[PDB]
């Protein structure tokens, strides 16, 4: 009953973004027409095409599936009639993407701080990679704020499931991309992982410590380093070459040594030498310990 939401009583308050082929709202689930309903974040396709209905309601059961602390709590699905339009009905966390909320407060938010927020991605990938999926998307745009103590992983749009027999997915037709967070063997032979989720989440790093500074965003960093005049397919020609003789992203201004140190570690090339989701959260806990 409480997870089956009828559309005609969703009042649509403000959009919350637009990443993959579809959109997120702020919306009041009234059915009693008095503006005492609950607000909730929902998800819709902007271009509802079959494909695109089938990973939408993949994505619906993968979130459904998770219960964590750390990840967005689902709420329930909202079904049109005839051609079976989804909508994903999920909580609002009301202080918005983990990357807005940098970018706005900067460096009011201090290292213990955004170690804390590290932690909880980590718990929250770590019990991800317990279900055998793949994130494929992890990135400070799609973490998002519950309150000044808790962050979630969002955004489980480009989630893929590990096959029984396999430690890695293979995207044949792949979609729009996010190359600059991607690991070498996501970039050369479509290959993801708990591993390349590792190298990502040395990405989400970076940007912490970086506190979202625009000119020092991975796609700034990597697009100086292979050149500002490479194009097209041609970046991710280049960005393979950088990647391969070590080019990475440089250590953040005042970012503390083994901060940093955990960020290289989950960007080595050689896949079963990047550290674990449970070491990672350990790591940083008893970090979190030394600064406390
Ligand atoms: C883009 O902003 C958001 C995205 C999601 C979300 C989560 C899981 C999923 O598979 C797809 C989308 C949820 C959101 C909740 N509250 C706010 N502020 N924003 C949100």
């Amino acid at each position: 009953d409480p997870t089956q939401f009828e559309e005609r009583h969703l009042k649509f308050l403000q959009q919350l973004g637009k990443g993959n082929f579809g959109s997120v709202e702020m919306c009041r689930y009234d059915p009693l027409q008095d503006n005492t309903g609950e607000v909730v974040a929902v998800k819709k396709l902007q271009h509802s095409t079959e494909e695109h209905l089938r990973d939408f309601e993949r994505e619906i059961e993968i979130l459904k599936s998770l219960q964590h602390d750390n990840i967005v709590k689902y709420k329930g699905v909202c079904y049109s009639a005839g051609r079976r339009n989804l909508k994903l009905i999920m909580e609002y966390l009301p202080y918005g993407s983990l990357r807005d909320y940098l970018q706005k407060h900067k460096e009011r938010i201090d290292h213990i701080k955004l170690l804390q927020y590290t932690s909880q991605i980590c718990k929250g990938m770590e019990y991800l990679g317990t279900k055998r999926y793949i994130h494929r998307d992890l990135a400070t745009r799609n973490i998002l704020v519950e309150n000044e103590n808790r962050v979630k992983i969002g955004d489980f749009g480009l989630t893929k499931v590990l096959p029984q027999d396999k430690e890695y997915y293979k995207v044949k037709e792949p979609g729009e991309s996010p190359i600059f967070w991607y690991a070498p063997e996501s970039l050369t032979e479509s290959k993801f992982s708990v591993a390349s989720d590792v190298w990502s989440f040395g990405v989400v790093l970076y940007e912490l410590f970086t506190y979202i500074e625009k000119s020092k965003s991975p796609p700034a960093e990597f697009m100086r380093m292979i050149g500002n005049d490479k194009q097209g397919q041609s970046i991710v020609t280049h960005l393979i070459e950088l990647l391969k003789n070590n080019g990475r992203l440089p250590r953040p201004d005042g970012c503390p040594d083994e901060i940093y140190m955990i960020m290289t570690e989950c960007w080595n090339n050689n896949v079963n030498q990047r550290p674990s989701f449970r070491d990672l959260a350990l790591r940083v806990d008893q970090i979190r310990d030394n600064m406390a």
